[PDB]
């Protein structure tokens, strides 16, 4: 499946793509504003995931640290990225279909739109100014909103048990970005596509 990254915002991003155990194709990039990475996702992908990263340094080894989503300090992501992160989740060809969601169970950085490029489906979005209106204990110093499980280390807000309910916290997400899981029991926001769909995520979409 080919997916296109696009960095609409106004801020360079370093994108990153990973299925938790290996990089999705390079795993990693930066994205001045404007800029297009178009990678290669290999069907039957369980599990992956996109996300950007803010205010990155590294050097000519592609070592380094992020702000937000750092995945161990690498360019090129082979594990999943630290909180605060929008993230961008699919499973791809799971018995025919494919099954795209946008998350904010581990918190949000960056607007996105997650749409698919090919017939079939329609995408979903979370481009609603959560920064700005985070509530004060959810702050990320380096920027973005913390989700409450990441902040707090609580069985009700990281669902511990399988039993949780909404909180405070989640519904502010929610408020803000319905079409995005708000805590782990949500009300599922996922949408099934064709199988072996194409997609494009676009940070800032508006």
């Amino acid at each position: 499946a080919t997916f296109e990254i696009v960095n609409r915002c106004s801020y360079t991003v370093w994108a990153a793509a990973s299925k938790g155990d290996a990089a999705l194709d390079a795993g990693g990039r930066q994205l001045n504003s404007g800029e297009s990475w178009t990678i290669n996702v290999e069907p039957g992908t369980n599990g992956g995931k996109i996300w950007a990263r803010t205010d990155c340094y590294f050097d000519d080894s592609g070592s380094g640290i992020c702000k937000t989503g750092d995945c161990g300090g690498l360019l090129r992501c082979k594990r999943f990225g630290r909180p605060p992160t929008t993230l961008a989740e699919f499973s791809l060809n799971q018995y025919g279909k494919d099954y795209i969601d946008i998350s904010n169970i581990k918190g949000f950085n960056v607007p996105m739109d997650f749409s698919p490029t090919t017939r079939g489906c329609r995408g979903v979005r979370c481009a609603a100014d959560i920064v700005g209106q985070c509530p004060a204990k959810l702050k990320a110093p380096g920027g973005g909103c913390n989700d409450a499980c990441t902040v707090f280390q609580t069985s009700e807000y990281c669902c511990t048990t399988g039993k949780c309910g909404p909180t405070e916290y989640s519904r502010f997400f929610k408020r803000l970005c319905p079409d995005a899981f708000s805590y782990v029991l949500d009300k599922p926001t996922t949408v099934t596509c064709p199988g072996s769909s194409n997609y494009r995520v676009t940070f800032c979409p508006t």
